[PDB]
């Protein structure tokens, strides 16, 4: 009597694994996306005649889920080349900055690296599983910037430490929960070389936006975009599904893969679980915003980090030559430090860390002020790590996925996918 079997709302990984698994199975799969592109936090795009990535893109082996699903759809990795650098720079929250002979640069991240996930091996023998140990649920009592104070670092090594992960908390080290860093690290290994090659190294063949596009041709699912979902509830034996428009749309089962800072602007009844609630209005902690700066002179091959005080906390070259000039790659740890869409103040801040140049222009992505993100890549906030259960937890007929809801590489395509696959499974027990 329903119009759809299952209902999948939001088309980036996670939604279209979950479509995937489900329309495989025989059900009648309807995908909502709102946006009129899908993708979600991963987006490819061009700047300068180049392309460029304004979100996830880069994969690699050692995140189990992804990678199965490049095998499945017979897709290869596209190489960044490690290459040398010329000039390695660290800004400091005074705003000094410093060139360092890129061999010292890497020595010093790596041992202030080291020191800050020693425990890591003990701590998180099952990544995939991360309260497993006491240990691990006494940690998420303290924050990144608590371990950081305690490992003794010199001043560059505690810039350094500090602006790499203002970088993945998306906000100030101090907000940042300590053992989903700890968690993450252990994914890939328990090994510093092994985790760093996962990081900027490998991008999907077709790109993210391909792979997307061959889960969903096989699925089956119908597929809408520029559907935002605004409203939800829970039905008889399904769900009702209301759209911007008004339109209600009937389902046995709905999917929930929406970013978590979205959830406040979705309207469910009845209201879901005062657990899921409190992870509803609290969200996840990034803040982050990606940004190209096309400049006229050539840079070479650049590699700086700025601490979270400061704007431009990830900077590296994209591309450069003398008839193109450079391309710079940047991350911005917090919006409120830099409005990326606000051309002058972006052309004083590269200006600041590289006098001397003229941007010949910017292409920018806020994904604090998309109303479809409300936040960038998933960072959890202090004590958010041990309650993930009640963020994973069906409520009657809606289930939720999404790279936030994920186990293992929650900052990652992978997390998304892990949760796609899981949803699939709990649509395959409510359907039965
Ligand atoms: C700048 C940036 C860089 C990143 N780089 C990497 C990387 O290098 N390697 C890596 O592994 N990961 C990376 N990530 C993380 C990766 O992008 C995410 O972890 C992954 O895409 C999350 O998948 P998801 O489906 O759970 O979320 P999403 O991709 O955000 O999918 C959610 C979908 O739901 C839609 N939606 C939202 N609200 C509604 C609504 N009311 N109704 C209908 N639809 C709605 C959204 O438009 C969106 O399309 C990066 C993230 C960011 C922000």
């Amino acid at each position: 009597g329903f119009d759809y079997d299952v209902v999948v709302v939001g088309g980036g990984f996670a939604g279209a694994t979950a479509a995937r698994e489900c329309g495989l199975q025989g059900y009648r799969t309807l995908l909502l996306e709102a946006r009129s592109r899908l993708g979600g936090r991963t987006f490819t795009s061009r700047f300068a005649g180049q392309e460029i990535e304004f979100g996830g893109a880069w994969v690699h082996w050692l995140q189990p889920h992804v990678w199965a699903e490049m095998q499945r759809y017979g897709l290869g990795v596209v190489e960044d080349p490690l290459t040398n650098l010329d000039k390695t720079l660290i800004m400091y929250n005074d705003g000094s900055v410093e060139s360092i002979s890129p061999d010292e640069f890497g020595k010093n991240i790596r041992i202030a690296f080291e020191k800050l996930c020693h425990d890591a091996w003990e701590v998180f023998p099952r990544p995939h599983e991360p309260m497993f140990t006491e240990r691990a649920r006494e940690l998420d009592k303290s924050s990144v910037l608590d371990r950081i104070k305690t490992l003794g670092l010199s001043r560059l090594q505690q810039a350094q430490i500090n602006s790499y992960m203002a970088l993945y908390a998306g906000e100030t080290t101090d907000k940042f929960g300590l053992p989903g860093v700890l968690k993450l690290f252990a994914c890939g290994g328990w090994n510093y070389d092994a985790f760093m090659d996962t990081e900027t190294h490998y991008r999907i063949q077709g790109g993210t936006i391909g792979l997307i596009n061959a889960m969903l041709t096989d699925s089956g699912a119908e597929v809408r975009m520029s559907v935002p979902v605004t409203a939800v509830e829970q039905v008889n034996g399904g769900v009702k599904i209301k759209t911007d428009d008004d339109e209600i749309i009937t389902a046995g089962v709905v999917v929930m893969t929406v970013p978590l800072n979205t959830y406040k602007h979705i309207g469910f009844t009845p209201a879901l679980s005062k657990g899921k609630q409190r992870f509803i209005k609290e969200g996840q902690l990034s803040k982050g915003a990606k940004l190209y700066v096309h400049v006229k002179q050539n840079l070479g091959r650049v590699f700086a980090f700025a601490d979270e005080q400061q704007p431009l906390n990830w900077v590296q070259t994209h591309d450069y030559s003398d008839e193109l000039g450079t391309i710079l790659s940047i991350t911005i740890a917090r919006k409120e430090t830099i409005d990326v869409n606000d051309r002058d103040a972006v052309t004083r801040e590269v200006q600041k860390m590289f006098p001397g140049v003229e941007v010949l222009g910017t292409a920018a992505y806020d994904w604090t002020a998309d109303p479809f993100s409300l936040g960038a890549w998933a960072a959890y906030g202090v004590g958010q790590l041990s309650r993930l259960k009640d963020l994973q937890a069906a409520e009657g007929r809606i289930l939720f996925a999404g790279a936030e809801t994920s186990n293992g590489w929650h900052a990652n395509i992978d997390g998304a996918v892990e949760s796609g696959l899981r949803a699939g499974r709990e649509v395959k027990q409510l359907l039965s």
